[PDB]
C-alpha cells in the first residue's frame, strides 16, 4: 500500500507464444566485467529492465559509454573513458548490481566509496589488499595502493559448507573473479559458484584478455595481468533468463489450454542450467518439450505429484521456489520446500493463503498442502518482493473473479513488462489506482 | 586391546537369497500394547534380536508370560498375571523399547520407576494424562497416577519443525499418547500423528485387543478409551518385514551382487510401500528393484547411478536409511546431498567411509557425497559408532578388494539377527578375530 493497483480478472485461458529476455544476473556480471576493461562490450539478447537502464546511466555519469538499442535488444558499453571515483548515490542505490562495480572503481582509482549486505564483498576485496574505511553515514571507503593475488576457498562465504550454499556465496565468487582479473599475479579460487551468473562472466573476462584456467572441477586459477590486459573487444549473447523461463513454464502449465511455446536464443542452455528445477518438474509430472531455441510447457492433464527439495546455491534457485510452491498447490499431497540461501523468503505465502492456497511456515521450511488451487475471489494482495509479485499475479489469473494486487513495481526489476506479456496471451489485467 | 574384530576380505561377488526378519520397531510397539492387555498376543515373523530376548525376560520377571519359538520365529506374550514390584533396572536399561512399557506400568500399578536417548518428551505426554513425576539423584524418575484423564493433543508439539512435521521426539510421543489413550477412561484425540508402520501396526494391535481407535480425519485420531479392562481379546499378528533390513539388502544387492538378489519376507510389499520415500530416491538414482508380494529383487549396477538431494524426516525418508543411501551415492555421478531432520549428529559413519576412499563432507545437519567415489582403499581399521554405521561400513568393506578390519560391530545384534552370517552365506569373506 501502495498507490497504483493491478486489477486482475482471472478465469481466462492463456494462449500464444512468448519470447524471453536475457538473464538479468548475467547482464550484471557482464557489465561489471566491462567496467574493469578498456574495450567495448556488445551485449546481445539484453533484457529491457530497470537494471539495464540504471547501469547505462551509471556508465554515462562515470564519463564512460553506454547505449541500449531497444529495437535490437543490444546493450553496448565501454569503460575506456571511465573517470569517476565516486558515483551518484541515488543512482547506485537504485539497483543491487552496482555493488559489483567496486572492483572496477578500486582498480581504476585506488579509492572508492560505497554509498549507503556487503560484508562478504568487502571481505573478499580485503584478501586482495583493499583497506576498509568506515566514516559513519553507513557508507564505506575502499582504499588500495596496490592489489595482490591470493588463494580463496569460496566455502568461507557459505552458510553450510557441506551443502555449499549461502546468501554470500554467489556475490563473493563474482567479486573475487573481478579482483583477480585486475590484479597482477596468480589468484586461485576454490569451490566456486557454478551457475551462468559466474560462468558467463568468465567467458567475457577471457574474451577481454584475462587468462582464467579451470585447473580442476573445484579449482579456478586466474593468471592476472592487471587492467591493461583487458583491452580486447567483446561480442556476447546473454543466456535466456533462467527465472523467466521458470515463470512461463508455471504459467503455461496452470493458465494455458494449449501447449505454451517459450522461445529464446540458446534456451536449451538455460534449461541445462535449470537442471535442478527440471528434475523437480519431471518428478511432479510436468511435461516440457525442449528444443534448441524454444521450450514448450504443456497444460495440466491430471494432478501433479508432491515433492521434497531444498533451494540451494548448487541446486534449485531461490527465485524458483515460489513458482514451485504454486505448482505444489496442484499436487496431491504435501510439498516440502526448504530455503538454504535466503532464510526468510516466504513472504508470498500469506498472500497465496488469501487466495485459498494452504501453506505452513516454520523458519526455513515451507509446506504446501496440495491439492489447494487458488479459487477465492475479491481479495486484496500485497507483493513483498519481485518473485512474490510474479507468483501472486499468476495465481490470481487462475481465480475466476476479481483480485487486486499492489506493490507490483517490483516486477520491473525482473521482467520487461510481465503484465503486458500476459495480456498478449489473453490475460485480463488492468492498471488502476487505490481510491 | 584384546577386543573382538571383524576381518573383512572384500572383492567377492555375493549371490543367493535372503529372508528378512520382522520390524524391530513394530515388535516393540506390539509388545508395548500387549503389556497393557489381559490377553495373549501371538507375534509371528518375530525377529531373533536383543529386543526380543530382553522384552521376554522383562515379562517373565514381572510374573507375566513370554516365550519365543525360534523355530517358527513366533513370540507369544501375555500380561494377564502382570503383578506389581520392582523391575530390574539393569535388565530394563538393556533396551530402548522398555520405555514404552511405562503406560502399562503406570496404568496397572499406579506407579512406575524410570531408571537411568532422551525420554523427557515421554514424560510430558504422560503428564497430560495426569501422571506426576519426581526425580531421583541418579537421574531416575518415579511416575505416579491415581487416575488417568483423557486429553486433546497436537503431536506437532513434539516436533522440531512444525511445517516439516519432523523431530526426534515425534514418533515416541505418538506411541506413548496412543498407549495412554487406550488405558484411560475417556475420549483422547491426537492431531498430526506419526504415520509409519511403527505406529500404524500398534493401532491395529490395540484395535484387535479391544480398543476403539478411530481415524476421524486425515490428521485426526480419536481413541475412545475404556481402560485396560477393555483390552482382553486375544491377538494374532504377523510383523511387517524390517524396513531398514530391506534397505540394507537392496543396498547390498546393487553394489555387491553379480546376479539379481532375491529378498523375501511375508508381506514385504507393505514394507516397500512404507519405504515409498526411499523407493522414490532409488528410482531417481537409477536403482532397479522388482517388487512382488512376499519378495523383492534388487539388481546389481549396470551403469553409474544418478545423484540426489533429500532430507531424512519423520514423514519422509527414515534416518536409518540415510547411511545406505550415502554409500549408493558414492557410485553416483555427481554430488549427493543428505540432510538430517530427525536425529542430529548421526553422520559418524562418514569419517570411516573416508578411510575407504569415499569422499564426504559434513556440516551440522548436512552430509555431502562427492560421487563417483567408490570405496577401494584396503588395509584400514574401521570403527563403528552405531547400529546402521556398522552395517554400512561392512557393506562398503566388502567392495574393497583387500583386507579391512571393523570393530564395535556389537551394535549389529540390536538391528539384525546375524548380519555377518547372512552375508557370509552369500559368499562374503568375513572372519571373527581379536585385536592383538
Amino acid at each position: 500500500p501502495g498507490e497504483p493497483l493491478l486489477e486482475i480478472h482471472g478465469g481466462n485461458r492463456l494462449s500464444g507464444a512468448v519470447r524471453t529476455s536475457g538473464f538479468k544476473h548475467s547482464l550484471v556480471t557482464t557489465v561489471a566485467a566491462a567496467a574493469t576493461a578498456s574495450a567495448p562490450v556488445r551485449i546481445e539478447n539484453c533484457p529491457d529492465i530497470v537494471e539495464t537502464a540504471v547501469l547505462g546511466e551509471i556508465f554515462r555519469a562515470a564519463g564512460a559509454h553506454a547505449h541500449y538499442d531497444g529495437a535490437d535488444e543490444t546493450f553496448t558499453v565501454d569503460a575506456s573513458a571511465w573517470d569517476r571515483a565516486e558515483l551518484p548515490a541515488d543512482l547506485v542505490g537504485r539497483i543491487h548490481g552496482s555493488l559489483y562495480l567496486l572492483p572496477a572503481l578500486v582498480s581504476r582509482n585506488g579509492v572508492a566509496r560505497l554509498s549507503a549486505p556487503d560484508e562478504h564483498l568487502l571481505d573478499v576485496m580485503g584478501r586482495f589488499g583493499v583497506t576498509t574505511r568506515l566514516t559513519a553515514d553507513g557508507s564505506v571507503d575502499l582504499t588500495a595502493q596496490r592489489l595482490t593475488p591470493c588463494t580463496i576457498d569460496m566455502l568461507d562465504y557459505t552458510r553450510n559448507k557441506a551443502l555449499m550454499s549461502g546468501p554470500c556465496y554467489s556475490g563473493a565468487v563474482k567479486t573475487a573473479l573481478l579482483m583477480g582479473a585486475v590484479t597482477h599475479g596468480t589468484t586461485t579460487l576454490q569451490h566456486p559458484y557454478l551457475k551462468p551468473d559466474v560462468t558467463d562472466m568468465v567467458t567475457v573476462l577471457r574474451d577481454l584478455g584475462a587468462d582464467i584456467e579451470f585447473a580442476g572441477p573445484e579449482t579456478w586459477v586466474i593468471h592476472g595481468r592487471g587492467p591493461e590486459s583487458l583491452h580486447r573487444p567483446v561480442d556476447v549473447t546473454l543466456i535466456p533468463d533462467l527465472i523467466e523461463v521458470v515463470t512461463w513454464i508455471c504459467a503455461g502449465v496452470l493458465l494455458a489450454d494449449e501447449p505454451l511455446r517459450i522461445t529464446g536464443p540458446g534456451i536449451d542452455r538455460a534449461v541445462h542450467a535449470l537442471a535442478p528445477e527440471f528434475d523437480l518438474l519431471d518428478r511432479m509430472g510436468v511435461r516440457v518439450d525442449v528444443g534448441a531455441d524454444e521450450v514448450t510447457a504443456h497444460p495440466l492433464t491430471k494432478p501433479l505429484r508432491p515433492v521434497e527439495f531444498t533451494a540451494m546455491s548448487r541446486g534449485v534457485f531461490s527465485d524458483s521456489q515460489p513458482f514451485l510452491a504454486l505448482l505444489g498447490a496442484y499436487a496431491e499431497g504435501p510439498t516440502y520446500i526448504r530455503e538454504a540461501v535466503w532464510e526468510h523468503r516466504f513472504g508470498f505465502a500469506p498472500e497465496l493463503e488469501a487466495l485459498g492456497i494452504r501453506t505452513a511456515v516454520d523458519d526455513t521450511v515451507l509446506r504446501v498442502d496440495g491439492p489447494c488451487p487458488p479459487h477465492r475471489p475479491g481479495t486484496d494482495l500485497r507483493a513483498t518482493d519481485l518473485r512474490a509479485a510474479a507468483v501472486l499475479l499468476l495465481a490470481a489469473l487462475a481465480v475466476p473473479g476479481r483480485t487486486t494486487l499492489r506493490n507490483h513495481h517490483h516486477l520491473a526489476r525482473g521482467y520487461r513488462d510481465l503484465v503486458e506479456d500476459l495480456v498478449k496471451l489473453g490475460a485480463d489485467i488492468r492498471h488502476t489506482t487505490a481510491p
